[PDB]
């Protein structure tokens, strides 16, 4: 019930979706296919319940963890990238769409946490953590914090947790494990120490979220912050001079952030199989693709290694894609629910102090 001869494309409207109608009329006064795009609001609600029936669109553009269980739901197409294209891009984007062995679709964004700070409440940035509680001392005799986050989320904390033996599942040869979960192990701990020493001489605050974090950070009250893509425009409408770089390592083990890759699945039950992995190749993962695309929304640091030189004059993406090459892939498997579901409780265990951080972390490990 997909047409053949005519590409639909569905993706989300916090994009540049314009810039996908753009790259569609390239390929339409390039070679006369006609390419549509269509944004409305649940796609991935949308996208499983009209595929398992065979029909929807051809593409569509979205976080490679759904993808993976949709490579079970047979709603994902298997694509046949050549090998030199897989030079082109990242390999380590490549990982985000495997499932059983097989390769499901083509990574165009990535996405990192990232460190944002004031350049003038700190000209020189510290590369371990275990500066930050001294600098800290600093900010309390000028009325400042030094850092302040959001601690409700384990997506936050995983950086720092994870970082010198934490893993939240072994993901080996595109493969994930169910019956490990890492969780018990001597790096976590460290990290969860780490963070009750944080807590516990009040660096920072227990009950603290994102808003107050960001918030502050736009009056410039806290100097450091851990943040994404989407909230850079945010700072940005608060003219401070501000920086972007690597998150600092801990005993010599780098961050290790959650990477989520935007990626274009083929529908499973798609006969437009070549047309689309044209638009793709030669049209979509190109430098002038991800150009159209970017001119109305960007997408941070990129998959394709050339417009990766390309966006790597902005210091933001240079940041966002080192965190990205030293962070943890998301996993696409339901299991991942349980998780965030877990370890969550974990921290609530660890901030509250209801629980030691043995007895949080093996709370989380069943």
């Amino acid at each position: 019930k997909i047409e053949e001869g005519k590409l639909v494309i569905w993706i989300n409207g916090d994009k540049g979706y314009n810039g996908l109608a753009e790259v569609g009329k390239k390929f339409e006064k390039d070679t006369g296919i006609k390419v549509t795009v269509e944004h409305p609001d649940k796609l991935e609600e949308k996208f499983p319940q009209v595929a398992a029936t065979g029909d929807g669109p051809d593409i569509i553009f979205w976080a490679h963890d759904r993808f993976g269980g949709y490579a079970q739901s047979g709603l994902l197409a298997e694509i046949t990238p050549d090998k030199a294209f897989q030079d082109k891009l990242y390999p380590f984007t490549w990982d985000a769409v495997r499932y059983n062995g097989k390769l499901i679709a083509y990574p165009i964004a990535v996405e990192a946490l990232s460190l944002i700070y004031n350049k003038d409440l700190l000209p020189n940035p510290p590369k371990t953590w275990e500066e930050i509680p001294a600098l800290d001392k600093e900010l309390k005799a000028k009325g400042k914090s030094a850092l302040m986050f959001n601690l409700q989320e384990p997506y936050f904390t995983w950086p720092l947790i994870a970082a010198d033996g934490g893993y939240a599942f072994k993901y080996e040869n595109g493969k994930y494990d169910i019956k490990d979960v890492g969780v018990d192990n001597a790096g976590a701990k460290a990290g969860l120490t780490f963070l009750v020493d944080l807590i516990k001489n009040k660096h920072m605050n227990a009950d603290t979220d994102y808003s107050i974090a960001e918030a502050a950070f736009n009056k410039g009250e806290t100097a450091m912050t851990i943040n994404g893509p989407w909230a850079w425009s945010n700072i940005d409408t608060s003219k401070v001079n501000y920086g972007v770089t690597v998150l600092p390592t801990f005993k010599g083990q780098p961050s290790k952030p959650f990477v989520g890759v935007l990626s274009a699945g083929i529908n499973a039950a798609s006969p437009n199989k070549e047309l689309a992995k044209e638009f793709l190749e030669n049209y979509l993962l190109t430098d002038e693709g991800l150009e159209a695309v970017n001119k109305d929304k960007p997408l941070g640091a990129v998959a394709l290694k050339s417009y990766e030189e390309e966006l790597a004059k902005d210091p933001r993406i240079a940041a966002t894609m080192e965190n990205a090459q030293k962070g943890e892939i998301m996993p696409n498997i339901p299991q991942m629910s349980a998780f965030w579901y877990a370890v969550r409780t974990a921290v609530i265990n660890a901030a509250s102090g209801r629980q030691t951080v043995d007895e949080a972390l093996k709370d989380a490990q069943t």
